[PDB]
């Protein structure tokens, strides 16, 4: 919409205040005019159609529980924003400050989150399973971290492509976590999922293995579901990207780690230069020990400790 740009205030879907960036036109909408061409947060109004409407509210206070999953949306947005632009010098998921759209409350019960080609889309849970999707900060950024992909390598969804670009997803949505600095950990969606359940999540990339997922190429899924264990094989590639951050010795493999800023410098070079739609965990060692040496040297600790994290999980 035209308008002002005004600052809201509500609460998220964990109950924490927060300020967010809104316009003016007779309503207040979940339209943040101050990042690129412009943050907006849109209601799917519990139907599957989208992107739905421009969140409108008259008061500019987003207080109610119905608010609460649109507050997180378009704040955890921003956030992604500012990591890829203040950290990568990245404006928006195309690098050239592309709107990022998102809606809230898609279907009813929906369990799940997602980039459909075009914007991110939220489920709210089944209220046992997940709360509203959008309350994971990690959940967020993995999202928009997919548009980031589909504009760089273009990793196809399938097999070993499809389990880095799900890794790399993970990989900056874990990123993206530590830079907000609340609560930061190796877990994905923590913040959403089982409300019944504490210290659960759907994934971890410090050890895979704890929730079904390979830690080690040979224990890599080969068969077709998942698109070929896009969400499982993506362990393999998250226990490595952990390792060359935290370090560690994983199958009497030692490395040595080299941090989380040099960790997402490497692969965030290796997701912009060297890999393509094509590319397998081979390649992808390949690009991330050709991305440490472009930033660090080819006898660099960061080279060595990438090569030791690949080497720890069975990649070539
Ligand atoms: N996002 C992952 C994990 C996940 C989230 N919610 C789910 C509900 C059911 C099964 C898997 C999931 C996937 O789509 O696979
Ligand atoms: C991050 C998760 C909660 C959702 C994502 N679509 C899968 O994986
Ligand atoms: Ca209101
Ligand atoms: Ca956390
Ligand atoms: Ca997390
Ligand atoms: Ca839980
Ligand atoms: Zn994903």
């Amino acid at each position: 919409i035209t308008g002002t740009s005004t600052v809201g205030v509500g609460r998220g879907v964990l109950g924490d205040q927060k300020n967010i960036n809104t316009t003016y036109s007779t309503y207040y909408y979940l339209q943040d005019n101050t990042r690129g061409n412009g943050i907006f947060t849109y209601d799917a109004k519990y139907r599957t159609t989208l992107p739905g409407s421009l969140w409108a509210d008259a008061d500019n206070q987003f207080f109610a529980s119905y608010d609460a999953p649109a507050v997180d949306a378009h704040y955890y947005a921003g956030v992604t924003y500012d990591y890829y632009k203040n950290v990568h010098n990245r404006l928006s998921y195309d690098g050239n400050n592309a709107a990022i759209r998102s809606s809230v409350h898609y279907s009813q019960g929906y369990n799940n989150a997602f980039w459909n080609g075009s914007q991110m889309v939220y489920g709210d849970g089944d209220g046992q399973t997940f709360i509203p999707l959008s309350g994971g900060i990690d959940v967020v950024a993995h999202e928009l971290t997919h548009a980031v992909t589909d504009y760089t390598a273009g990793l196809i969804y399938q097999n070993e492509s499809g389990a880095i670009n799900e890794a790399i997803s993970d990989i900056f949505g874990t990123l993206v976590e530590f830079y907000a600095n609340k609560n930061p950990d190796w877990e994905i969606g923590e913040d959403v999922y089982t409300p019944g359940i504490s210290g659960d999540s759907l994934r971890s990339m410090s050890d895979p293995a704890k929730y079904g997922d390979p830690d080690h190429y040979s224990k890599r899924y080969t068969g077709t579901q998942d698109n070929g264990g896009v969400h499982i094989n993506s362990g393999i590639i998250n226990k490595a990207a952990y390792l060359i951050s935290q370090g560690g010795t994983h199958y009497g493999v030692s490395v040595v780690g080299i941090g989380r800023d040099k960790l997402g410098k490497i692969f965030y070079r290796a997701l912009t230069q060297y890999l393509t739609p094509t590319s397998n965990f081979s390649q992808l060692r390949a690009a991330a020990v050709q991305s440490a040496t472009d930033l660090y040297g080819s006898t660099s600790q960061e080279v060595a400790s990438v090569k030791q994290a690949f080497d720890a999980v069975g990649v070539k």
